[PDB]
């Protein structure tokens, strides 16, 4: 299948060069897989989700996304127009408040929740979790991420947006999960993207168009935005039967576009997520 005039990030992940505009993908489109989006919530009624999204847990007074961030990131995972895996099922877990902030204790709870909840869902092709969030280093937050991964969920996390070594950030610095940096249209590392040896892979993160709250759309930048491109790609590859939850991050790095990115500091991987599609 081909989506013509797609968002640049979608085109980039199905191409071996920058500057294309068509997103090529297998029609299976991640059907039978599930992606938990752990964020500010999801506006599940947005038409772009086609009834494939639902809120399963909140840690605040409401389950509604009053922020937009979570809705945007879900959209990059699996909205019709803006999504990598256009037929995946999306589950929203609200660990962040409507200002975009949350305590580590509640972020940890949300992770432990997903590890258990996936046991009562029908997700034949596997289960992914997308965490476009993070803060300063915390061994407890790293440990919760590691548990979620070991439970059999493909965990993809943001590297952080400080233009710094991601070793000092939590979400990011846990080696066992998939830590994602951000790149821009021209194949440069995004100016804000964290880097370092703990990064596994880069995805598109600058000027990413997707769904927003109030049934709208919006372009936003941040290494947060790259995360869902890799989460969606994992779900897509898992439904194809190419890889499993446990080995997805490695499989993605193995099959990545290698050496394309500029402004990568020595000691950081130069690998850009790539679907390897062939008609
Ligand atoms: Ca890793
Ligand atoms: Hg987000
Ligand atoms: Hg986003």
């Amino acid at each position: 299948a081909a989506q013509t005039n797609a968002p640049w990030g979608l085109a980039r992940i199905s191409s071996t060069s920058p500057g294309t505009s068509t997103y090529y993908y297998d029609e299976s489109a991640g059907q039978g897989s599930c992606v938990y989006v752990i964020d500010t919530g999801i506006e599940a009624s947005h038409p772009e989700f086609e009834g494939r999204a639902q809120m399963v847990k909140t840690y605040y007074y409401s389950s509604r996304d009053g922020n937009g961030h979570g809705t945007h990131c879900a959209g990059t995972v699996g909205s019709r127009t803006y999504g990598v895996v256009k037929k995946t099922q999306l589950f929203g877990v609200k660990v962040l408040d409507d200002n975009g902030s949350g305590q580590y204790s509640t972020i940890i709870a949300g992770m432990d929740f997903v590890a258990s909840d996936k046991n009562n869902r029908n997700c034949p092709k596997g289960v992914v979790a997308s965490l476009s969030l993070g803060g300063g280093y915390s061994s407890s937050v790293n440990s919760a991420a590691a548990r979620l991964q070991s439970s059999g969920v493909m965990v993809a996390v943001a590297a952080g947006n400080n233009n710094a070594d991601a070793r000092n950030y939590s979400p990011a610095s846990e080696p066992s999960v998939c830590t994602v940096g951000a790149s821009d249209r021209y194949d440069r590392r995004s100016s804000f993207s964290n880097y370092g040896s703990v990064l596994d892979i880069f995805g598109p993160g600058t000027s990413i168009l997707s769904t927003w709250i109030g049934g709208s759309t919006r372009s936003i930048s941040g290494t947060s935005m790259a995360t869902p491109h890799v989460a969606g790609l994992a779900a897509y590859l898992m439904t194809l039967g190419k890889t499993t939850a446990a080995s997805a991050c490695r499989y993605i790095a193995d099959t990545a576009n290698k050496g394309d990115l500029s402004n990568i500091p020595f000691g950081t991987v130069n690998l850009l997520a790539y679907n390897n599609y062939q008609a």
